[PDB]
C-alpha cells in the first residue's frame, strides 16, 4: 500500500480517547485517501475514501494553549461502523514538525509549524478532500460558554459553528442558522439561543458579554 505520512502517538479525544498512530494512505483499489489510527497493530478507527467520506475537516486552535492544535474531522461512515462521533486530535506542533523533519518532508532548518500544516493541506487536496485553516479574508473567532451544566469551546468560522469538544460534538452550518434570541443578559454574560431552518433550538448560556458584538455580526452575515 501507499502510504502518504504518518504521525506516531497522537492523542486521540473523539471518537475514542486514546494515544494512537496515524497512518494516511491510498487504497490500493482505486487509489482514494484512507486514515487509520493504530494502537500496535489494532486498526482502532478507519475512513476509508476521505474523498467522499469526510463531511468537513480543519485546524482549530486549542485554548489557552498555543503549542498544540486540533485536527478535527466528520465523517459519513468508518469501518465496521465502530463509531459516530467526530475524530478530534490534538497535535503538539513541535512534536508534528519532529515527526516530517523525520520522514524527509521539511528540512531540519525548518521551524514555522505552518508548513506542517500546508503539507497535510495539500495533500487533501491531492486525494480530493478539503482541510481548513480558518484562524490562519473572513474573522472567525471561538469563546467558552456552557451548554447547560458543562463548559465547552463555541467556534465561529466562515461556514460552520462548532461546539466541543465533549459527547455529543455539535457542528452546525452558517447558512442553516435562522435567528438568534438573547436572554439572561447582565453585565457579565449573556444567553444566546440559535434556531435552525428546521426549527431546531440550540442553547448556549453564560456567554462573556464582551462576545455581543462577534456573534450578532456573525448572524447577520449575508
Amino acid at each position: 500500500t501507499n502510504t502518504i505520512f504518518k504521525l506516531e502517538g497522537v492523542s486521540v479525544l473523539s471518537p475514542l480517547r486514546k494515544k494512537l498512530d496515524l497512518v494516511f494512505y491510498l487504497s490500493n483499489v482505486d487509489g482514494s485517501p484512507v486514515i487509520t489510527l493504530l494502537k500496535g497493530n489494532d486498526r482502532e478507527l478507519s475512513i476509508y475514501q476521505l474523498n467522499k467520506n469526510i463531511k468537513m475537516a480543519s485546524f482549530l486552535p486549542v485554548p489557552e494553549k498555543p503549542n498544540l492544535i486540533y485536527l478535527f474531522m466528520t465523517y459519513t461512515s468508518c469501518e465496521d461502523n465502530k463509531f459516530s462521533e467526530p475524530v478530534v486530535m490534538t497535535l503538539n506542533k513541535e512534536n508534528t514538525l519532529n515527526q516530517f523533519k523525520k520522514l524527509g518532508l521539511l528540512d531540519s532548518n525548518v521551524t514555522d509549524f505552518e508548513k506542517c500544516v500546508e503539507y497535510i493541506r495539500k495533500q487533501a487536496i491531492l486525494t480530493g478532500f478539503k482541510i481548513s485553516n480558518p484562524f490562519v479574508k473572513i474573522n472567525s473567532f471561538h469563546l467558552q460558554c456552557h451548554r447547560g451544566t458543562k463548559e465547552g469551546t463555541l467556534y465561529f468560522l466562515p461556514d460552520h459553528i462548532i461546539f466541543g469538544f465533549k459527547k455529543p460534538i455539535l457542528l452546525l452550518d452558517a447558512s442553516d442558522i435562522e435567528s438568534i434570541t438573547y436572554s439572561s443578559i447582565t453585565r457579565l454574560t449573556f444567553n444566546a439561543s440559535l434556531v435552525t431552518k428546521d426549527g431546531e433550538k440550540y442553547e448556549f448560556s453564560m456567554i462573556d458579554q464582551t462576545e455581543y458584538a462577534k456573534i450578532d455580526d456573525y448572524v447577520k452575515r449575508k
